[PDB]
């Protein structure tokens, strides 16, 4: 009844939410799985939070498609300060906000090792959106969560479009 | 050639989405309920893909305020369970619903007395029939040529998980 | 010959460390063990980097020894602001640097939250160090690493620091 | 008492470490070798606590100069190893070492004419023996009562693992 009700909701917020993303599977789309294409190296997809857990599920995903992958934590990189990522590697930022510190604090390193940087975020105007070699839009109109207090059509939205390049690639690859 | 492939996946999981608000019958409330009066934490556990999903999950029921963290079900193993008590309410998740690892806890799981919560893509499956409450996600097409990875049934778990976020966040206030 | 007389002085480096960290096993020691002893919900360890992964294998090692603990990355909670974490929990910040950012964000909720506050750092006198409720010395006179850019004998000291909490609490029941 | 327990753990754990020494010998040098030419990134797996070490293990590669990546056995397994070229060298780290999920991978691991490194505490292991060089780290005393968790045995790798990051390197510039 109440909950069952507040779940559709939810879902019917989101499944509107993918119906907008088909716009944004444009030229940056394929622009950035020709990056990805021709890489000798490794695709390493980071993030924070749930872009985080999501840019994993991601890493994973290119993995078992022939696309060589890994996830790496922003926090963790700027230790090392990215000493897991080469000039043969391309690089996956996500962020919805678009202006995280962690991974913002990395382009000055990441920009001065010649490598690709692919930044998916919900805002083109967007630093990282910004710094990028090439930018995914997941811009989302309507979110799931009445108080934001955590994202979810973002969230999902993301996830698809990381399918989609996978799958896309995979085919690619005849 | 790319972007065709691409809106190819996109579509696809957009029906199998569809076709899972059916999924979010009474189980779904009473799911909820279960985890509404829990007094300690939300525990949720997967593998791969689920794993990864899960993870997600639990990090935004607990900015939702519903206290919970993830944890890897062969982690566990070793500790039998010591990160679960009495107090505590179980998701596991899994779409094979026949996950050794999970399958394995059941057993522990069941004589500490801890609320089970299952998210499969198989109601007949080990997990659903020993659970208290199963959730279905099942999916009736793959995005995935070789199913080489999970696609339709992932995003499934993922926006089944941000239904119950939200749910138990608008029961409160 | 060039190899192995590296590897051996690194070995023995640290193993001078471990000599030093007795002295640790000191009134704090017990004070945490107590602390964590009468704990009616969850040992929640939290790190960065290199800490934060021995913080993980702190937690499992707590959980599979009868006391119930899970880690969280405190970027992670950043977000829900600690949504996993509630008053009759207890955290166990663990950074040899004592100073780290993330950790230091969520000491104001923590505290405002009246969650018994435990750290281990190679630093008495930090801000976590002084702002926690039990600090848990785990400070080394020689590193490893010649130019100091991984933690080699910090990290080892702290990964036997917390197995000690582990089978003391352990043999305390 | 506590504190009784807590030096006990200590010096048992120190103890091992000093029966280490020998086997940062020839096999040392080959792994550090064969991971010194590695033109990809060295990839480090494991389960549980294991994992957890070679967790902190890769991190302290890469921050070290040494291009290198965790990645769990299980998750591995789906993408029969996506993650790992021809060109990578590989780290599997198991106390067992008879790890089902690592053991799968081998074949597959072979089949890609990638260097398996194995850092165990069993010399006739599965996984010593299909090795290309294996890394011996065997302890005689666990620091446990019941062995429900690993102790010596986990402190002995994350050391080892210290040994193979800076001496390489010093073997560097």
């Amino acid at each position: 009844f109440d909950f069952q009700q507040a779940g559709k909701e939810v879902l019917a917020i989101e499944r509107e939410c993918l119906a907008e993303l088909d716009q944004y599977i444009n030229q940056n789309f394929t622009l950035a799985c020709e990056k990805m294409f021709w890489c000798k190296g490794k695709v390493v997809v980071m993030g924070m939070g749930a872009s985080g857990h999501i840019g994993r599920k991601m890493a994973a995903t290119f993995a078992s498609t022939g696309t060589p992958s890994f996830f790496v934590h922003p926090g963790e990189a700027a230790h090392g300060d990215l000493g897991m990522v080469t000039p043969q590697d391309v690089v996956i930022a996500i962020s919805n906000s678009g202006e995280s510190s962690e991974i913002t604090a990395l382009i000055p390193v990441l920009k001065r090792l010649h490598v690709p940087l692919i930044c998916i975020t919900g805002r083109p105007e967007s630093s990282m959106a910004r710094a990028a070699d090439v930018h995914l839009c997941v811009k989302v109109a309507k979110e799931a969560c009445p108080l934001g207090l955590a994202p979810t059509s973002s969230t999902t939205a993301t996830l698809v479009m990381g399918d989609a390049l996978a799958v896309a690639l995979l085919k690619a690859r005849g």
